[PDB]
C-alpha cells in the first residue's frame, strides 16, 4: 500500500503545497520533515514547515528537523526579513504561530526545547529508516540538497539504499534565478554533485521542464473553490493567496500569464510515477563555472547522436514531461487533498 | 545606399547561404571573406567559401582569406574527411573545384600561390577598411570568432571602430552541440569574451532563439522552386539538397520536423534590422565552466527584477525574436537572391 | 594546563604528537578525533588507539572516528586490500590484543566500536567550547575535514575555537604536490571554510618549520640516553617509527636526516614563545588544477606597501622557530619519550 | 656561431641579456622582438633600442614591437601617465637624441615607427625557421605572448623552433606571486600553448638558478676593473642599472646582494655545459585563482616510480649551475661589459 518517506524542503509556498500533498495523501507515509537553507534561513524554513503542519492539523504528528544553515563550500543566499514580515507571505500566521504544538522531534531527540535542535539531528532517524528498508528508502527533496549531502558524508554506505525524488534542475529549457540553472541546484551544486557520485538512486522528477507546464489557471482556481469552499471558505482564500503570491513576478519577470506550481510535482511522482516520462542519462553538475554553476548537463543528445560512443555511466533518471492526462491527474490529486484539509479545518 | 562589410565564416551549408545573400544583395558590398576553423579545418572552410563564390560566379571578384586553424587557448574540434567526401555534402563539387579561378587575395598580398596564405593575411586589408570608415566598419561573423579576436590582439585601437553582427549563442533556449551553449561560442569562448571586453559594438543578431524559428518548410521549398526552376533547375536541386542535407539529423536528434537555416539571418540583420527585436545587456561568456564553456549569460532577468541594482555595463545587443512579418521578409530576401543566382547560372 | 582536543591521521608523525600532548603536563587532552589520510579513517582510528595503548593511556582518553573523505573531493586513501597499516615498521599484535575498551563508547552509550559515527565527537566538542572561558584549543595535524564538518553544524562556535595546526608551506615548496602540503591539498575546501568561519587559526608547523626539525644522529643518541635505561624495546620502536621513511626522504627529497612534523604543532600550544608569528590573509587555492591546497598570503604586499592592504587578516603564520627553539623542542620530546619508557 | 632571435621586455635584466647576446661572438642576433611587461610594449621597444644604441648596435639589429597584452588576460603594465620609463636610474636623453633609424623599417617597407605592428616579426622569423638546418633558436626573457601568437599563425613551425627562456620557478617559491614567476604568470596560457605545440623548450634560467646569480661587491669590483679604464661613465650606469632594485630585493625578499636573471638564458645558448638538465612534463597552471603561472612538474614522480610515468616529457628544466658555472657566467658578462666599455 503506502510508501514510507521523508521530506527535505525549504518552505517556501511551493514546499507548503508539497507537504500538504505528501502528508494528506494516503499513499505516502511521511516519517519526518527536514528543512534546509534557501532564500530564507533554515530557522525560517523550519518555522514555515511547522506552520504548514499546524494549518493542516498535523504539527503534533510529524517530527520536523532543522537542518544545515549554509551550503557545503559556498555562501548562503538567505536574506533577512526586512521588518517583521511573516516569511511565507500572503497570510497572517500569528494565530498558527501562537497555537503551535510541541515539535514531536524534541521527544525523539530527548531535547527540552527547540534551541537544542542541531543540523545533524535527523541523521539517526534516517539511518534507522534506511536500515529497516527492504530495498531503498524514499526521500523527497524540494530545496537545496545540502542536508542529504551532509548525511551521505556521515553515512556513505547508506547511499546505495536511498532513492531520491526531487524538484530540481532544468534540462531542455533555461534556468530561473540564473540563465541556465535552477535555484535548488545552483544554491549548493557541490551537494548534488556529491549525491550523484555517491550511489544514490536519483530522479529529477520535477525539473522546470515539467513544473513550467504545471500552471495555476482560472480553471484550476475554480476547481479548488468547488472542492474547498463548502467546507472552509477561509482555507480556500489562504490557498489561493499562497498560490498567487508571486503571480505578478512570474508575469512581469518570466512572462507567465498563469503562475507555475513546482515542488508538489515531486511528491506526485512518488505517488503516481506512471504519469511521467523517464529517461536515464549521465548528469554532470557544473561546479567550476563562474556564471553557470548548478547547470545540469546531460549526455542525452550524445545518446541520440551516437549510442555506442557513450563513455560516462548513467547516474540519474530525468522526467522531461508529463504524459497525456498527467496534468489533469496532478490537479485532481492536489484538489482532493485540499478538499480533505478544508474538511478538517472547517 | 550600400554598406561595406567583411564576412568571417566556416562554410558550412548555412554559411554558404549567408555568402550568397550578402554577395548578391545590392545592400551589402562585400570587401572580402575570411574563413575560420570549425568542425572542418580552416583549409576546408577556405575551399568551401571559394566553392560558394564560384558556384554563384563571383570567385574572380571577392578575395578570400584563410584564417586561424585553431582556438586561442583550446584544441580544434575539426575532423578529417574520412575518404574523399567533399566536406560540403549533398553536391558534387568536382567541376566547381576544377574551374576555380585564381583567388583575388593573392594579387592583393603579392603571393604567387595559395600555399603562401597565412592566418594574419586579412589584417592589413581590414585595417585599411576600418581606418577609412566614417563611423564603424561592419563585420558579419557566422563561425568561431578566433580571427576577429586575433585581429583585435594585433590592432587593439581598432575595436572602437568595429561593429560585429553575428550568428552565435543561445539565450532563452538551450544549446545545440552542448547542453546550454551554441557551437560558434563554445568552440572558442575566450575569443568572444575578448571581443566583448575590447570595445567592439557587438550584436547577437541570430542566436538559436531566432534561427530555430527560421525553418525550411515545404512552403519555403515551393517558393524556392517557383523562383529558380524557370532559370536553372540544376541550381534549384543543389540549393534544396544543401538546405536539407541535415534534415534527418535535425529531426532525429533535435525533434525538428522542418530543419533550421542559421547563418544568413545575420546578414539579413545588416540588410534590414527593422525586422528584429533588440535588447541591450551585459553578456558574460563562460570560460571556466567544465561542461558549460561558451554559455552566453546575461543580466536580462536582473534588469526586469531590479533595474537600479544593475552593476555591470551593457556590452552587447541581443536579438531574441523576429517581429511580425520578419520571417516572411527574410524568406522573400533569400528567395530573391536565389532567383538572381539561378538567372546567372542558367 | 590547557584543555584541548587532538584531530589527526596517525601516521608516524601524529603518533609522536599524541605522545607529546598526552604526556605533557601542560596539555590536558579531552579527546582524540581521527580523520582520513593516506589510509582510511578506520585505520587512523586504530592507529590512535594503538598509540594510546602503547603509552598506557587508552583507558583514559576517548577516541572518535571521524569523516571518511573530503567535503567535495575523493579520498586519496589506499584501498584496504593493499593491506597497509599506516603505522609501518612495528608489530602491533600485542598492543592490539591488550587493547582496553574505548572510553568514547560509554560517553556515546554505544556497546561496540561498530556503532562509531563521524559526527560522534560533535556534542563533546560543543560542551567543551561552551564551557571555555575564552576559546577552546584544537590541535590539528591531518586533513581538517572533521573541523569543517563541525563548523557547518555549529557555525556559532567558530568564534570560540582556536586551531593550532601542522599544515601548509609558505616560503618553500610543497611535498606531495609541487607547491602544496598534504594536509591542505587533501581537503582544501575544509581549510578554506575554516579560515572564513571566524576560527582563530594558526599555521604553527608548516613545512617551513618542520623541514628544519630533523632527526639527526645526535637526536637519536639523545633518545637512546633517555629511553634505553628504562625500556630498550621502546627505544627500538620509536627509532624504527622515526626512520620508517628515512630512505624516501633521502632519495626523493634530498634529506640526509628525515624531518618530524606533527608534534611541532602541539609544542606550539605548550610553548609558543619559541615561534615567530606574523598575521596575514591566507587564501587557500581550491580552483587550481595542479595547485589546489596552495597557501597564498599577502605577506609580501604588507612588506611592500602596508597601507595598500585590502583583505583582512584571517590567520597567524609561524615561518620559523626562534634561536634555541629547536633545542627546546627536542628537549621536550626526549623528556616525554623518557617518561613513556619508564612507564611502558 | 648560432643564429638566434631575442624576445624580451627590457627591463634592466633584459638590457644585460641583450648586451651579452649581441657582443658575444657565439651568438648571431638576427632581430629583437619586444613584449608587454610591467610597462607597455611601446616602452620596452624603446628600451631595447636604447640598449642597442648605448652599445653602438642600433643601426645593425632590427627591433620589432610585439603584442601589447596577453592572449586572454589583462596587461599588468602601468598606465603611461605614471611616467615610469622601465629603465630607471639613468638619463637616456642623449641616447634617445642620437638614436639611428631602426633597420626593421626598411625590411618592412615602412617610413616611420608609427607603422610598426605586433605581427611584423612573423615573416622574418618564418624565413629564419625555414632556412634552419635543424631548429632555429629563440631566447625569451619576458612574457611569451609573441611566440604563442607566432605559433598560432605558423603551427607547422613549432617542430623547428628551440626556445631557451628565463621563466618559472620549480623547487623554490615565486617572486611577484607566492608560487609563480612574473614571466609565466603574466601570460600562462601563452607558455601552456608553447609547451603543447611541439617547440623544443628549455627552462634555462628559472628563479632556482637566477636567485643564485648575485651581484656581490666582488662582482662590482670585477666590473670596475674591466670597464673603468675605458669608460668610467659606462661603469657608473651599469652599476646603477644592476643596483636599481637593490633596496627592494633586500627589504622585500631578504637579498643582501641582488640577483641578475635574464642574461643567464643567453648564457645557456652560449655554453650549456655549465647547466644541469632534466627532462620532464611541465604543466602550467591556468585555472588557479592565486596560483596561475605555477610550473608543476612530474620530477618527483620520476624519482619515486619511473615506470608509473604517464605524461610525455615536454620540456627541459635547468635546476642549477654546475661547479664553476657561476664563475664562468660572470667571466662572460664582465668580458662583454669590458668590450662595450672600449667601444662606448
Ligand atoms: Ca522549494
Ligand atoms: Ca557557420
Ligand atoms: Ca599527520
Ligand atoms: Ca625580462
Ligand atoms: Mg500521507
Ligand atoms: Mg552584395
Ligand atoms: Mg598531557
Ligand atoms: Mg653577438
Ligand atoms: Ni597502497
Ligand atoms: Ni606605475
Amino acid at each position: 500500500m503506502s510508501i514510507k518517506c521523508a521530506l527535505d524542503c525549504d518552505p517556501g509556498h511551493d514546499d507548503l503545497a508539497m507537504i500538504m500533498l505528501a502528508v494528506y495523501s494516503p499513499k505516502l507515509d511521511v516519517q519526518y520533515i527536514s528543512t534546509t537553507h534557501g532564500n530564507q534561513t533554515v530557522n525560517k524554513t523550519y518555522q514555515n514547515a511547522r506552520r504548514t503542519l499546524n494549518l493542516i492539523k498535523r504539527a503534533d504528528k510529524i517530527p520536523v528537523y532543522r537542518g544545515y544553515s549554509k551550503p557545503l563550500t559556498r555562501e548562503s543566499v538567505a536574506c533577512p526579513e526586512i521588518h517583521g514580515e511573516s516569511g511565507l507571505g500572503g497570510v497572517d500566521w500569528s494565530e498558527i504561530d501562537r497555537t503551535m504544538p510541541r515539535n514531536p522531534a524534541l521527544d525523539i531527540l530527548g531535547y527540552k526545547d527547540e534551541s537544542e535542535l542541531r543540523p545533524d539531528d535527523f541523521f539517526k532517524h534516517l539511518h534507522r529508516l534506511v536500515s529497516a528498508a527492504e530495498d531503498k528508502f524514499d526521500i523527497i527533496s524540494t530545496g537545496s540538497e545540502t542536508n542529504i549531502a551532509q548525511y551521505l558524508l556521515a553515512y556513505p554506505e547508506d547511499a546505495k539504499k536511498i532513492r531520491m525524488t526531487t524538484m530540481a534542475g532544468n534540462f531542455m529549457i533555461v534556468g530561473n534565478i540564473m540563465p541556465f540553472a535552477e535555484f535548488n541546484v545552483l544554491i549548493d551544486p557541490e551537494a548534488i554533485s556529491n549525491i550523484l557520485q555517491s550511489g544514490v538512486d536519483y530522479t529529477f522528477a520535477a525539473p522546470l521542464d515539467i513544473t513550467h507546464t504545471v500552471l495555476v489557471t482560472e480553471k484550476v482556481i475554480n476547481d479548488i473553490k468547488a472542492a474547498t469552499e463548502p467546507y472552509s471558505p477561509k482555507f480556500t482564500e489562504m490557498i489561493i493567496k499562497l498560490l498567487f503570491f508571486f503571480k505578478d513576478t512570474y508575469r512581469d519577470v518570466f512572462g507567465f500569464i498563469d503562475p507555475p506550481l513546482h515542488d508538489p510535482v515531486a511528491a506526485f511522482h512518488l505517488i503516481a510515477p506512471e504519469w511521467f516520462e523517464h529517461v536515464r542519462c549521465h548528469v554532470d553538475i557544473e561546479t567550476k563555472g563562474e556564471y553557470t554553476y548548478g547547470c545540469c548537463c546531460t549526455n542525452l543528445i550524445l545518446k541520440k547522436k551516437d549510442p555506442t560512443k557513450i563513455v560516462k555511466p548513467d547516474n540519474a533518471t530525468v522526467c522531461l514531461k508529463l504524459k497525456e492526462g498527467g496534468h489533469d491527474a496532478f490537479w485532481n490529486q492536489m484538489i482532493t487533498v485540499w478538499g480533505e484539509i478544508a474538511k478538517e479545518i472547517g
